């Protein structure tokens, strides 16, 4: 039923110093709060980009897909934008470089009543996979918020989606971005273009993940209106700046 | 059959300018060829010490002693020398921690019996489970080399053992060390006694497991005479020391 939030709208100079609006989600899963620097922008949906590279490996492993993170997807041998595009992947290194194309044949292999099914069962933001199938998350219907995306990332972390258990292990070891003797991160980056709202040009970055502690669960959903274009460098920074503050992770 | 070597002394550096000896022995997956500073020792089989927990954590989830990595095995009240040990502990953390007591109580729910065909089926270092149930890693008659650990080790990685795939993903999340952008260590540290003429315990101290590059997987193995000065800190150093030096990991 009723859910504690706190609102710290003093995380909002890690985005003003660095010339950006934004949004830092946080639930702290022992205590069962959430904290937000901005409570109406945490329930704003926008496209989830290469975010959508989590619910999309989960579909493409549960159909049989992809069957194991070591089964090689051979490059088509059309050279694309990014350099680490062009050469073979696994889901590990196809989920750590955000190589699109890989993620766009998963697609198509899945097809639009089963993706559509799959986001139903995982009640996945606005379940909405309009326009093309192999990338409405980057140009179609889908939306999804921040709040939204922690409720779909502690479902994962419990094995609590519609798909095996095995491909929700497969997954969060994809997801893995980060580990050292203080926390581990599992996290995933997205960049899109709003498409949610009539604000052209402007570009929406996420962040969405987890940080493990021994003794708790934080789980994360950050965006941010980039300054420049698909990249993201600064996510990170103010994400891991919000955690330091809140004394989560060690400085 | 027949397994590459190659003899590399310059690492003994590496031992010596920290007053210490001991192997590391190294194996390159893709390339199949194995590296060590000792092939003497790298063949010394030792007491694994906590580097069991990663077998007992095998046993103990696929006879379902363990039920998954979240159970929580409750501190049994008795104040024990680590702190850390005197605490609620799940799979996760009481592998960080080297939580004997927890190891204990897996290895007498588990028996003699399972114990033996379990070691025996993991063609596990000299098989040899002489002692008591719950300590004979510890002061009983198993016996295993670097060479075996790393033999060990990569059926885990390929998922070859003969427990469930389950039970081999939980174990390999459990032993997650450390991850960043250029590569992820999944391993475990032990520490043993050894038996001098004079009759007290000297100190060997163990790292084994492997490093995840994009393109390959470095399995590693090490132990060293365990000196009066840091104890465990040692060990990764000297390991870490080693995988640059092969450029294996970037400084
Ligand atoms: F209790």
């Amino acid at each position: 039923v009723a859910k504690e939030w706190q609102e710290n709208k003093s995380w909002n100079a890690h985005f003003t110093e660095h010339k950006s609006q934004g949004v830092v989600v946080l639930w702290n899963e022992n205590k069962q709060q959430g904290f937000t620097n901005n409570l109406k922008r945490a329930n704003q949906a926008f496209l989830p980009a290469s975010t959508f590279k989590i619910p999309n490996s989960l579909i493409a492993l549960d159909l049989g897909v992809v069957k194991d993170e070591h089964q090689v997807f051979k490059w088509d041998g059309q050279t694309r934008d990014i350099a680490t595009w062009n050469r073979d992947h696994n889901l590990i290194t196809a989920m750590k470089y955000s190589v699109v194309p890989v993620y766009q044949e998963f697609a198509r292999q899945i097809g639009e009543a089963r993706m559509s099914k799959m986001l139903h069962a995982f009640d996945y933001g606005n379940e909405d996979i309009s326009g093309n199938v192999d990338s409405f998350w980057l140009d179609g219907g889908i939306r999804i918020s921040a709040t939204e995306q922690i409720s779909f990332l502690r479902k994962l972390y419990h094995n609590k989606l519609h798909v095996s258990e095995r491909s929700q292990r497969i997954v969060k070891q994809a997801m893995l971005t980060e580990a050292n003797g203080d926390y581990i991160i599992r996290a995933k980056t997205g960049t899109g273009s709003l498409s949610d709202a009539k604000g052209g040009k402007a570009k929406i970055g996420w962040w969405v993940g987890w940080v493990e502690l021994d003794d708790n669960v934080w789980f994360f959903a950050m965006n941010m209106d980039m300054p420049t274009s698909d990249g993201l460098g600064l996510r990170q920074a103010i994400t891991k700046e919000v955690l330091k503050q809140e004394k989560i992770i060690p400085f």
